[PDB]
């Protein structure tokens, strides 16, 4: 049985509004590991229980190179624990803030793993991400991408089957989402298509800091890109932002398979991809285990501490969450 005392806290890797995530090292192995601590209380008081149980469900479901594997999952009076293989390299957004831009044949490598990991969960789980945004993208000491965040995920979500939930971040939003009229699986695919123009780009491809004026450009305006875009990037990305989900790429019956066939991943293989036999473009240069250079100084700086017999308290506004006992099969 696993608790909180079974940890060394390290380093502050980022906080948020429902919590934190530290770098903890595993006592009794030496092993390092990204713990996810989310407040119970805040959890409840934004109604972000049905997410978090999602979250929790789906990185018990899956296993992918490209999805954070989850070690343990356990909770106290007033917290939720999520212990996950540590990001070595950061978020992709460390990266592109610095560096502007990526190059295409980057982009390409980064946009590759995105998609063998949400044809795995749309082909295989039946699951639609929902989600994707670049903030939730991140590198593993490889340099092989990790996407994190699973709460906002669809189980059970098969062929063309809807959904209605509106949720993601307002300049992630795909049309058809922004319509609030039903959506389905092809959403993913415009999420693939805003990242990977922000990795080629260095902007959003959408942005006004009013969201009514912003939703409108999502929904109205034709896709632009700077005119130093090759034509194969641009014909990937007009097609994975088209407005109407039927016309975009991957919105169709083969779902995932017509952006692997897309003239930008050529030479590609999509096996090797799968099995990391592909050289990523950038090695995180991290020194240590616990080497965190490649997360904000803002974090790292903070002190880490115990809040900023109860093992089945089960109130209202901290409550018993079920099957948060889990510890991955060894
Ligand atoms: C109910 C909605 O809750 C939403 C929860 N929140 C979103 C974060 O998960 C976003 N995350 C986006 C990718 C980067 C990391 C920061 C560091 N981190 C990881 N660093 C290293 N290895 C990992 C391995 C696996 C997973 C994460 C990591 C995740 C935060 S937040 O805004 O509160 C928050 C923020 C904004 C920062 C830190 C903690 C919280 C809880």
């Amino acid at each position: 049985r696993v608790t909180m005392n079974e940890f060394e806290y390290l380093k502050l890797l980022g906080k948020g509004t429902f919590g934190k995530v530290i770098l903890v090292k595993e006592k009794a192995t030496g092993r390092y590991y990204a713990m996810k601590i989310l407040k119970k209380e805040v959890i409840v008081a934004k109604d972000e229980v049905a997410h978090t149980l999602t979250e929790n469900r789906v990185l018990q479901n899956s296993r992918h190179p490209f999805l954070t594997a989850l070690k343990y999952s356990f909770q106290t009076h007033d917290r939720l624990c999520f212990v996950m293989e540590y990001a070595n390299g950061g978020e992709l957004f460390f990266h592109l803030s610095r560096e502007r831009v990526f190059s295409e044949d980057r982009a390409r490598f980064y946009g590759a793993e995105i998609v063998s990991a949400l044809d795995y969960l749309h082909s295989e789980k039946n699951v639609v991400y929902r989600d994707l945004k670049l903030e939730n993208l991140m590198l593993d000491k490889d340099g092989h991408i990790k996407i994190t965040d699973f709460g906002l995920c669809k189980e059970g979500i098969k062929d063309g089957a809807t959904m209605k939930t509106f949720c993601g971040t307002p300049e992630y939003l795909a049309p058809e989402v922004l319509e609030d009229n039903d959506y389905g699986r092809a959403v993913d695919w415009w999420g693939l298509g805003v990242v990977m123009y922000e990795m080629m780009c260095g902007r959003l491809p959408f942005y006004n800091q009013d969201h009514e004026k912003l939703f409108e450009l999502i929904l109205m305006e034709e896709i632009r890109f700077p005119r130093t875009l090759g034509p194969e990037a641009k014909s990937l990305l007009s097609g994975l932002l088209k407005k109407d989900p039927k016309q975009r790429l991957g919105g169709g019956s083969e779902d995932a398979k017509e952006i692997m066939q897309h003239r930008f991943f050529a030479g590609i293989v999509w096996q090797h991809v799968y099995e990391k036999k592909l050289s990523p473009p950038f090695k995180p240069q991290v020194t240590s285990e616990t080497d965190t250079r490649y997360f904000d100084e803002e974090f790292t700086a903070q002190m880490i501490t115990i809040t900023p017999s109860m093992e089945c308290v089960d109130s209202e506004r901290r409550p018993h969450f079920p099957q948060f006992d889990y510890s991955a099969s060894s």
